[PDB]
């Protein structure tokens, strides 16, 4: 907890600077980029696309973002570090898994998997030497007994090293409770865990229940809306049907309840997408061409309007954060 | 038809040699392998053991054997180049979708799915040059939307190149019916296809029926067995409790309904296997200690001592693989 793992090396804290906490380069599944590049135009210009749009987040104030593209996201830790590197924004990868692990993950052991997000934390991913400094994991519902396993093994990770877990839940089902009860079955802090997608929800008693015993909240899909997208099935089913501006009042309303401290803010956007319908990113695009850069640009200056202090908006998007992803076993 | 794709190049049909037509180096699953070396003890160990099996496989004489590993079983295609240029035998590669592909597979059209097929087919695999020489699919029952999609790719991809086509099925379920039936609908010679694991079941019925319209019967498992491991329930499941014996005597069946140029012999073994329980690898190679050798060390003299003639057994490994693999619309 004096520094945290990049993809292109250790930085001090103070360095994170404004961070987005949950966003992609790229979602996809292992091994696709390699074997279909053809899929997003080329490789080169999803670097290229990837690059423009840090560019532009970090000339609105982003200064790192959080890629939790896993394994089975089809992380590639070599085009963070490339695109890292061109845009001036730091890049903290993810071990963990996803919702799509293939077999040779789905039949492994608790032990088994805390052995590889170990691996990826501790030693690097793949043989890039490169480390993970967050572990993503997912339900969507009721877990399957394999991410029981997995929130297991990231809950032993996460003791083992004090790197942070965060989460994808179906927000609607309140996945965020089993987890929660999982972790703490492992002795996890609470305070080492972020619930994400939890903008997905306007249930109060579940998000302020998961704060009051110590979770950070993810409200990390704010731009992620259908409205206004006539007859779109598969874009409505993915992005809903609340508006952004709803999605960012749950910012509002869990600083209305004294958890400022326990909120972290992101887009949940990619700048390719293949493990969706053909085109989503186009679609994407269309809704939000801000990009990564609409948090800065468009929700902080609403919630200055809606009251919000500049002061606690520093807070929220600069200093939970660094006290986030600071490994500890206790933030 | 001139000339087959392997992993260090085009061969000539009379290279080919005597051929095993289903066989693997690794079943894994997209990226475990640059992931998570370590499951396999480490990458060098498992070439060291592929190498060691290829070099015996070769003295009991076999030449030549089809990869049939796809994308989705983790396809190395530099592991394979690698094992191949040091055992001096052969490595035929595949292209193709098996039972576990990730959602970046499964959410693609017919259309797409061809392009995917005919990139690894006409172009290369991933940034290698290397193409494969023939295209795996399958079904494990009815097939799924999504299989269907890929059977049909397959088709077309074969269509357009002459490189055949090799299935899994769940041959207790008769899928080769429904294989047969939607390749047929999109113009696929039966002569272009192999339906594999057909020694999974004792079906004369079922057998005859793929054999009389033209289809090639895939005999691919012959050492998979699980008599005589007491109390091992997966290692069971897998494997079955039919002896191969029994197994073997289906190729003397086909010979006697003749249709002895319609049979491919194969152990569908391999050195690494990460897709199932852990420790599999070991089991297995208890049960058949000479791996990939079975076929020419143990079922030939078998045969041969049941009646079929060294000229019957040369024409099914050596001659029918020649056929199957030369590319062309109509064999
Ligand atoms: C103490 C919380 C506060 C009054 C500070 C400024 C941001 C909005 C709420
Ligand atoms: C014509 C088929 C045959 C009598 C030849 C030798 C192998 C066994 C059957
Ligand atoms: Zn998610
Ligand atoms: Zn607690
Ligand atoms: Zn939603
Ligand atoms: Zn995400
Ligand atoms: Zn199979
Ligand atoms: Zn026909
Ligand atoms: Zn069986
Ligand atoms: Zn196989």
């Amino acid at each position: 907890g004096d520094r945290i793992n990049t993809v292109r090396g250790p930085i001090t804290i103070s360095e994170a600077g404004f961070t987005l906490t949950h966003e992609h380069i790229c979602g996809s599944s292992a091994g696709f980029l390699r074997a279909w590049p053809e899929f997003f135009g080329s490789r080169a210009a999803l670097v290229e696309k990837a690059v423009r749009g840090l560019r532009r987040a970090r000339a609105a104030g982003v200064r790192t973002i959080v890629d939790v593209s896993t394994f089975d996201i089809g992380r590639d830790v070599s085009l963070l570090a490339e695109v890292s590197r061109a845009a001036d924004v730091h890049i903290v990868a993810a071990t963990g898994l996803w919702e799509d692990p293939p077999l040779s993950m789905r039949l492994r052991s608790v032990e088994e998997l805390t052995q590889f997000f170990l691996r990826e934390i501790q030693y690097g991913i793949e043989d890039t030497g490169i480390r993970a400094g967050i572990i993503k994991v997912a339900t969507n519902g009721k877990a399957t007994p394999f991410q029981e396993l997995v929130l297991r093994a990231a809950a032993r990770a996460s003791l083992a090293t004090g790197v942070p877990v965060t989460t994808h839940t179906l927000a609607s089902q309140r996945d965020g409770e089993q987890q929660a009860a999982i972790f703490e079955s492992e002795g996890l802090s609470p305070s080492r865990v972020c619930i994400g997608h939890s903008d997905d929800t306007d249930d109060l008693s579940y998000l302020t229940a998961l704060a009051a015993r110590g979770y950070l909240i993810g409200l990390d899909g704010i731009p992620h809306s259908a409205i206004g997208l006539e007859d779109n099935a598969s874009a409505s089913a993915l992005l809903g049907n609340r508006s952004w501006q709803t999605r960012a009042l749950l910012i509002k309303a869990l600083i209305d309840q004294g958890y400022m401290k326990q909120i972290l803010v992101s887009n949940d956007w990619l700048f390719g997408f293949s493990s969706y319908v053909t085109n989503i990113m186009d679609v994407m695009d269309s809704v939000n061409p801000d990009g990564m850069a609409f948090i800065p640009l468009r929700v902080i200056p609403f919630l200055r309007e809606k009251g919000v202090s500049n002061e606690t908006l520093a807070g929220i998007t600069v200093t939970n954060p660094a006290r986030f992803l600071s490994p500890t076993l206790r933030a």
